[PDB]
Order: structure tokens, then sequence, then C-alpha cells
């Protein structure tokens, strides 16, 4: 059976049906949003129904007696008319054809395509120790009814509308070349004797939930002892619209038992799996969704297209392996550190249906840690 | 002259006298309810007379005491005995002492205090297009007689009782929050330029009937014209017991005559006065009383005390200034959203200040005309 | 008739530097090179090398009491020639060098350091109390210094054997510009659907420091409202574009008429403004071409970005605009203010198309500079 | 036993006794000078004996003197009660007998602490200092036209006013610096922290250094100095910056790597063979002489009446491969201020041992 996600307008006049909550960006192209709108023909007499796709970067959170301060930048806007029908969305998909057969004669198709110049779903709420405000890139599918005179007077009533926050999720391209090992080495001279650190990953692209085998090779020709080896996956977040906020957070860690004594060498392989489920604390890190939602993951690596200014991605997300070595003194000791970049995203994608309808409303997590509840949807009693 | 509000029981046995219909909550403290009960000593022979103060949230019906009411939650209950006389039977307040002198020997004082954890008078009856039901927080002063039977069942006849629906009205505290200020900017799709809106209010607390000067600064760096600047006072109502009803309603609105052309800025002050008398439709909005009553106003902002669960307020009322900008060729072309920002403020009654001659009057509130 | 030559001696008297000017002209097409000489005491430079460097650097940050120390430096250009022993590093001579060598004798060696085309001009500011942002600037340092055999190897080039001059790179207009359009704009402010028309026009686009700017203002009032007040300002806009995105906008000239434009009437008025540092006691919070304490210091010229140069390597962007504010009567205990900008450029005039007097390279202090934070004392102390 | 410092006038008529050579300034207040004067009653018949406290700045071998404070009390003939203020005075009067008179001279809050320097050969600038003189002297009159102050009837002690720490200290010193070298896309980042804002003379200073080298160049050397900065602010604007401690890390920082390291420095006069050209709290020849403590300027007091400003800073210098001569002619360095002073102070008839005031030579 195919799970179809539905949401009804407060006034029951407009219901939107979608095939998925999450649309795949696989670099080469992005999955379009094909769905249908069921109208109550009594409540849309003399009305037009449209569906818009909006991608917007936003910045700012409501604080108690702190100056209200928000920024919004629309990165994409598109709109088709769905009722009365005029085939604005062009030729149909199989999904639309089947949904129209299953739902009956008041069901009209819409298709909204994504262009190639957009980021994927990225948002964060700051942790207490972070300066910077809540920011994110939202993707809104909105079905709404207008009257003759309603667009003229900036009154498109909220009770006749229904908005879905879909995710644009980063998957790896269906064709990519075979994978170079991601490796580097450093020589740290200490009294002109080298401490050599090599760090090697099996490959450059890992999938969310995939173990990352980090091989660490310490050749210690110095008089000093490596007392401690820490290996982290760090997420680096650069906000590149409105405010140049910087976050760097550990999303996986192993701190080895190993010492490397003078005039000796040690090779060690640690497996790390960078996962949002690794910390109770879901604030201060780039997510692909809300802290409170169960289906929310770490944000994928930003993929900037040739000729696209990085600033229109809104939030840059990158991942790195950090290796920190604690080297003995005496009476106090030094730490050297190095990074190896890698990219984290979802796997390569794949190549008359029976339908089960379900609320487009993501399940909450039992335990999300501390978060700030955002502004409640203002689609309440407004007349 | 001091106006004293009286109501007599159907059976004439019990009369309650109150100094006011409305008791002041000024955050720091709440005015107690000091009054007296006049008994007919013939009709209360062998009887006990009490006065109760009840605060209750109700949902589904207009009063707390209605047949098959969907939901009642008691927020506070207190009761004192007035007859037979308790101890000294002496007055606590000057008002009681004077009323007892004016009314004679069958007059007994009562004092019922309010605690600090209660909401103020809030109720709404829905408008036709609203889905939720009537709900409210009522404050009942009830004087009633009990008597014994031979079968060991005490009786509280309705004919020996008298109930007054008093208001608990929110007056301002000693202090207020910082000057409310909001800054919002939008970059439209295919624009390189921001539309900037700054909003400030003169202060954080306004009084019912007080003009709110909303100062608006539009910096329009875009190619587009701001065709309209609308300033609203929105009342936000959250029912937080029984049913999660949500109302946002315009209780005042002003449309600037000025447009803001491309590559220009406009600073302007619009004055709004959120008032129940402004709104033909008195349903679908949080009031401090019944629609039919003349003395009824907009509900004051809820003030939640530290450590008190918001749910025992029953109905949360807040106010905000909404400034909405209509931008030429935007809606339908480059967005399907509003261009708007909100600034919270609080609306309540003024701060309070720091042998009398009596005129008696039926407690019943005057109807509107 | 005399040429004034600027000299400075090293603390140890081993090296003296002579320059033709304190200020070198950027006229967009080309930049005046720095031609001077170094007089050495041949006793004190026995077995030594003497070099002269030209450094252009953007710097950010000021010394604050109990506030975390936080500095950024970016070198935008570095060049160095050897001046002693002579090797003709600076190439063939100028007339000035030849004459100075004749006047000063046999221990006098020439240097020539050229400027490239991709640099900003002298721009710096110290913030005013109400400004957030720290001290920042673009400095041009000419430094003559002596090294021993082993001195560059060990990062010890002794300060007592060195001498640094902070020269200015001053923006002049180019010699042969095409004829100039008027800088003009007009706005229609609808008020109850009746137009208030404001036209603002300058005689040309480029004005010289000290040149009167004739601002013509034309108010056509077809509204029911009265223009109560007209303010005309020259505003300096400063954008820091390295390290921190600081923003300054300051009035550097102003005329406010009380004289009114009633309903159904129109008024043209021509005001002269002269944007000058001399207009305010307060020299902080504005882009200068030099230190607050120095008398020869002026307002910074308009930044001139060359095609294909990233604006960020200019360090501090300085622009000028005419601001017109109209106070328009309302319905009322207050009225509305509309404001508009017309950009123009401010720089020094086009350039023109010996007997020597020596003088300390040390700019004269101003009698009254207002409040400033004195910078860290020059580092020419007993080391 | 309590060591009491004494000095007798040439003519043996006046002996001054002090509890200490060094009086504590702990910012909140300054220890008063409580002592006694023993007179030979035969040699002071018809005479008056006074004790003065003088603070003066001097410059030259005298090129310039500026008096910063003067106070004087009468000790003989006895003033009023003639009773002790302090337990020390009361006990000294009991131990020394009936010709012993107490004096108390207070310090105000607006004075510097003991600071002086003699220049090194490489320095221009002359000897200068702030001296504190306790002087007991006799006046007398053989003739109505004048009183006379014979030098043979006087005795002067050069006391130190030593800076001890207050109740509080500033926030943890931290500096961050970054450099983009000409033609490098990539920053060299240096973070420096100290454990705290006030260190005591002889106390190890742990300087934590974090070098983030995102450049293609190697940091070949990390040098950490304690620099003493001296500004003479009366008569002549002499400026001294001198290294009073230095430590060179063994570690290089290669391209595209970071190193966090703590170097421990102890700024001490005993580190420097050369004791000239640096602000001391006393004479070079004296054993008890230390580095001058940080000047502490009080709100509302003009820094010029401190005479000599002394400050301390940590300098961290990074030597970068293929830089000096090729891409810069400048040093790569940052500074972190801190304050250096003596520890916070603490809060049956005592047993006394008398000793010549004169400080022991090295």
């Amino acid at each position: 059976n195919h799970v179809i996600f539905k949401k009804i307008s407060r006034d029951k006049s407009v219901t939107i049906y979608l095939g998925k909550r999450d649309y795949i960006d696989h670099v080469e192209r992005v999955e379009p949003v094909d769905g249908v709108v069921l109208v109550d023909p009594e409540l849309v007499k003399g009305k037009r129904v449209y569906v818009s796709l909006t991608c917007a970067f936003r910045y700012g959170q409501e604080d108690i007696d702190v100056m209200g301060l928000s920024f919004r930048r629309d990165l994409y806007f598109s709109q088709v008319q769905v009722f009365p029908p005029v085939g604005a969305s062009g030729a149909t998909t199989r999904l639309q054809e089947s949904l129209i057969k299953k739902l009956g004669a008041n069901t009209y198709p819409f298709l909204l395509t994504f262009p190639d110049y957009l980021p994927c779903s990225v948002m964060l709420q700051p942790a207490p120790q972070d300066v910077g405000k809540s920011c994110g890139v939202d993707f809104e599918i909105k079905a709404f009814a207008t009257h003759s005179t309603d667009v003229e007077e900036d009154k498109i009533p909220k009770k006749s509308s229904v908005r879905l926050l879909i995710r644009k999720v980063q998957h790896a391209p269906r064709d990519m070349g075979p994978q170079p090992r991601a490796e580097a080495s450093w020589q740290f001279f200490m009294s002109d004797k080298p401490l050599r650190l090599a760090v090697s990953l099996s490959k450059e692209i890992y999938y969310h939930g995939e173990p990352i085998p980090v091989t660490v090779a310490v050749t210690n020709s110095t008089e000093k002892t490596v007392k401690k080896i820490k290996v982290l996956v760090e997420q680096v977040t650069n906000v590149v619209l409105y405010s140049s906020d910087y976050y760097i957070k550990t999303v996986a860690a192993e701190e080895a038992q190993e010492k490397v004594p003078p005039n000796s060498s040690l090779t060690k392989t640690l497996t790390l799996v960078p996962l949002l489920a690794n910390n109770r604390e879901r604030r201060g890190i780039a997510l692909d969704g809300k802290i409170k939602h169960e289906d929310t993951n770490l944000a994928s690596s930003t993929i900037i297209k040739e000729g696209i200014d990085k600033t229109v991605m809104g939030i840059l997300v990158s991942y790195q392996i950090k290796v920190k070595l604690t080297v003995s003194g005496e009476l106090t000791s030094s730490e050297v550190a190095t990074e190896v970049p890698f990219r984290l995203m979802h796997p390569q994608p794949e190549d008359d249906e029976n339908f089960v309808f379900e609320e487009f409303a993501r399940q909450n997590l039992k335990d999300a840690g501390e978060y700030k509840e955002e502004k409640t949807d203002q689609e309440a009693a407004m007349d």
C-alpha cells in the first residue's frame, strides 16, 4: 500500500493530498511535488484554488522583552491554479490519475517543480552557550482559495488555506565515479624530531547511519608520549544570509585507551556513526527539520552547484573527522589536532496502487531535550 | 454618597450588601470582598447562614450553574459563617462598621479574600463563524441558609440563597516592561533589496480607552510600492482547559493614507484605541463580562505568576499590534504569504490610588441601550 | 620655491629615510610611486643589509579594559627592495633621488616602491560611543630596516635599526574624464491617492573635498497635506567588508529650512552643502583618510572598485549621498517624515596634466580633535 | 620575635624605630607608618622633634623633583595624651622607657607604590623614581628671628610602599588574533589565555596558546615573553619595554593543523643579570629589591601624579616559514595584559630584636 499525506483547511473547503512528506534532491535533478486538491464544490462556488511552493530562509526567534527582530528571504516561489481546472500543472502523473480515481470528481491535480539552485532542508535553534538566533530554510506547499476581489485587497483568508512544511532531502547522485580514500598526513616537529599523524577514511561520501571507519596512524619519533587520541565527527555550520553565525559541534566521538610511547608507532581504526540520536541536546546543530519531530536527522552536507553564490544556500553545512593527540610535557601537556573533510548525505535513489490516507503532521519524539517552542500556527478562529 | 449593591433571597430571609460589583487585582495583591448580610431573625431561627466565594472555569454554557454544562473546573472556593454570629461578630473594615450602623442589629459582616494564583474575569460567547463554545471564568459571591431535618439531612434551599456574579478586574502594577520594538525585513524572490519595517509603541502597558501611538518606519529599498500600511490591535485568546480553542480577532484597525514608493522611507505614527464599543460584533472576543451588560469591556491581558501552571488561568488573553504592508504586484506573483510583523503589549485598567452616606441599588448590572 | 623633504631617523641613528611627500596620489588610471632615499651611518651598517618595504594592511580591533583582546590583520600588498649595499633594485633613478643624493652625500642610496591598481585608498575610523564595531583601517607603511647575516632567519630584525612612516594613499579624480550627467532622482509619494512629488538634483556626479555641492530640491505638492519642514544632509555611509560587517551612516553636512510647502503648490530651492570633517567637533564614527588627532586628516574619499576586483579587498567601503527628509502634516499631535537619497562621489581634484628643506615626517596634531581613544604608543622605546 | 628597625641621628639626640621597612598598599587602604622616637632628653631640652612622611618623584642623577605627598606630626614635646595608637607603639614604649614618644603617619589613596629605574647603557632617559621618606628631626631657636633644623639632629629612612592584591581581580585575560598574509586565502589564528588577571611576584604564569594554522606555511617557533612596560609621565615621557621572562616552545605547527600548549613563565628580577633599564621597587644594590608591581590608577586620579606607570603583558610571537623578507617586514605577535603584585595580606606582649634600618646589599 502507498501512504498518502492529507491536510484539510480549517473551513473544510480545501484538502491537499501529497505522495510524500520528503522530496529527493539527488544533485542531477530534484523530485517534483505532484499531488491533488479535493475541494468542497459548495464552499468554492465562484472561487479559485491555487497551490504555491515557497522556499524561504528565515532568521530570528521571539524572546521575552528582547527586541523582536526577524529576516525572511524568499529563495524560490511558484504557483499553479488547481481549481477551476485549466491544466496549469501540464500532463498528469500516474499518482495523480490514481488519486483522482480513488477520491472522486472534486479532485484536481497540481505539479510544482524544484529548480537546481536551492539548498536542502537546513535549520537550527541555538544552544544556551551559542550566540546567533534560530534560522532555517523552509519549503511550504500551500493550497488556498481566493474570491474575485481577494488578491486585490491583500485578503486571502487563512481558514480557506492549508500549508504543509515538506523537506527537500539530499541524496547522493545516481551516477558518481568510484571513490577516492579521504586521507592526509602531518609531521609535527617537536625538538626537530617528527610526530607523524596519518588519518584515512574508506571513502569521501558516507550515508546517514553508515559507520565511518577512521584509520589513525601515529609514528612517534619524538622524546614525548602521545597520552591520548580523540577522534570526533564535527558538524560545521556557517549561516551566510543576514548574520555570519558559526557553529562547530561534536556529533560523534571516540576517545581511545591508546598511549604511543617515544620511538614507536600505532595504527588504530575507530568506527564513528554521526547521528542526531547520539545527543539528548538537539540544539546548536544543523538539522533537516524541527527538534520536536522524530523523523528529523542531521542536515546533509551542502552541495554548491557551479556558478551558484554560496549565500543563496542560506546555511552551509559541512562535516569533518577531527583527530586530537594529547602529547606529554613535563608537569603539563600539549594537544595537536587535524581535520579530514567528508560529505554526509542520504543514499543514491532507486529506479494501479492501493492508498492509505494519514495526517501530514510529523510524529513528535518522546524525548527531544530542551527546545524553545516556536510561534503556534496562526490558522485559528480569525473571522 | 457611596453606592451599595444589595440582593434579597426569594424568601426574604437573607439580604447581601457589597461595596462594589468589581474587585481590583493589581498583581501585587487583590482587593478582598467585604460586605454584610442582613437576616430576618424570624426566618433564620435555628438556621446557619454562610457566604462563599467561588472562582470557576466553565465550557459549553453561559453560567457555572447551568443544566448539563459540558465542563466546570473550580479554581478557588472559600466560605465564612455570618449567622449565628462568629466570635466578636465585629467589622474588619470601615465599610462594614458603617453598614452595620445604617442597617441595624441583624447585620453581620463577611470578608472573603482572593489569593494571587487566579485569573481575572474573562469570557466569550462565539460568533456564528467560530467553532468553539461559550466559556468563561465566573466569580460568585453566594450567601445561603442551611437548616437541619429530623432524618439527619441538612438542607440548602435555593429560596434562602442569593448569588452575585462579581468581576475580578485587572489594574496595572507598580512597574511595566521595556518599550515594545520590532524590526522585520523581507527580500522578495528575484529582489536584491530589502523591505525594512521598524515598529515601536510608546510603552508596554496601555489602559482600556487609552490611545496607543504605533510608530512605523518603512525603509523601502525595493523596486516595488508599499500600496497600504494597515495597523491592527489583535486580541489572541487561548482556552487552556477542556478544549484548545484559539481566537485571533481585530479589536481596532487603522489604514495609513500614505503609500511608500520605491527607494524611499516613511516614518508615521498611527493611533489605535482597542475598545468593545468600536466592534459592532461583541461575540467571538474575550470580554470581562456578558455581551448584554453595559459595564462590560475587552478582557485585560492575562498576567501569569511565576510558578503557576497557565492551565489554571482557564482562558489566556494577550494583545499585539499587527502591522501589515501590501506590496504592489507581490501577492500571486512572488508570494502567497502576508507581509506583517507583531509587537506584544499589555492592556489593563489604570493603577489604583492610595462616616459615609449610603444609597442602596439592585446588584443586577444595567443592560446596554 | 623650495621642495619640502620628510625625514625620520632610526632610534640608533644608523638609518634615516627621506620621502618627497607624506601623501601619494591614486588617480584611478595609475598611482604615484614612492621614490625616496636612505642615508646610512656606514660605521653602524658594516656587514649589514638595509631594505625598504611598502605594506598595505587592513586591521580591525582596539585595546579595551577587561574586554577580550580581538584583532584581525590582512596584508593587501607587500613589496621590498634592497637599498644597501646598492644593487639598483629600484631600477633607473628619478630626478628627486639624483638631487637628494647630491644634497646628502655618499651614504645616500635610492629606493622606488610602486603601488598596484587593486588597493583601496587611506580609510580608517574609530567608533563613537553609540556605535558597535571596533577601530579599523587600511594603513600604508614605508619601513627602512637593517638586517645582519642571520637576522631574517631568527625573526630578529631589531626595532632600533628600523624606521616606519605611515603614508596616505589619497583618491584624486582621473585627468581626462568624459562629461558628467547631473546626479538626480524623483519620487511620487501618494497621500490619499494625491501625489507629493520630490525631485532632487545635483550639478554633477563627482564633487571635490571643500567644493560646494549645489542641491536643487523641487517639491510639487498636489496633496491636501502641508510639507512643514525640509532637511537636506550629506550622509557618509561606511561598510566594513573584512572580518566584521560594521555599518556607519553619519551626517557630515546639513541645512534644515522651517519654510513650508502648502497644499496645491510647488517650491524649488537650491541649498549649498560642503561635506567637511571641520563641520563637527566629533571626528569618531566616520571614515577618515587619517588619524583623528592629525590636522591634515580629511573625510575618506568614495571607494572606487575596479571591474573584476572583489569589493572585500577594499576593506572599508565609503560612499556619500544627499538625504532629503520632508516632514508632512498628518490627520494630529504628530506628522510623517518621508526620506530619499541621491548618491554622488567625493574625492580630491584631478592632478596637474630643486632647493630642499628637511622636516620631521610627523603630522601636526589638531588643537581640538574632540574625544578620541589614543592608539597604543608608537613602539619606539628602550627595548 | 618581632624585628624592629632603628636609626640614630649623627648627634645621638633622636632615634627612630619602625615595625617594618615596607608598608602595604592593598588598594582598599594603605597601612599607616606607626613607630616611636627615643630622644636623649638632655640633647632636646627646649627643642621640638617632628616626624614627616614625604612621597616625591625625582628625575636625574637633580634635574627635577615633584612632591606627591607631605605630612608631619610633632612627637616632642609630647602632644596631648602622648598615648599609643597601636599595640606595637605601646609595647615599644614599655621596652624602651620614658623618653619614647609614638608617631603615626597615614598614607592617602592617590599615591603610586615604590617604583624606580636606573637606565642601561642602550637606554636614553635618566634615573628616576618615587621615594618614600620617613624623617625625624629636631628644631630649636637660639635667637627670636628664626628656628633652625640641624641635619645632625635628623634621621631619614627610605621606606617602600609595596603593592599587595585587593579582595577582587579582573576577568580571565584572553586575546584572539588572526592574520591573512599577502596572497594567502587562509588565516593563521592565535588564541591566548591566562589562568587569571592578577599574578604574585614569584608565581608561575601558565600562558595557554592555541595556534590554528590554516595556511600553507609552517609556524617554525612560538616565543612567549613577559614584557614590562614603563611610562615616565612627569618631566620626561621616557618609554621602556623590556623582556623580564621568556620561553620558546619546542613544537612547530605545520600547515593545515592546530596546536594548543601551556608555557609557564615566572617574571623575576633574579632572572635578569642586567637589573638596569627596568622598573624596580628599590635600588639595584639591595637584596630585597623586586620588579615594580603594576600601577593601579584610582578613579578620578590623573595618571601623571603616579610619576612612573608600570604595566605587564604576555607577548606571544610566531615565526612563520617563508614569511619574513618574502611576504612581510613585520613580526607576528599579540599581547595580553595582566597585573603583577604581592599576595593579599592576612586580615601577649611581643618580643623585640633591634636591627639597623639599612637594607642588606646583594
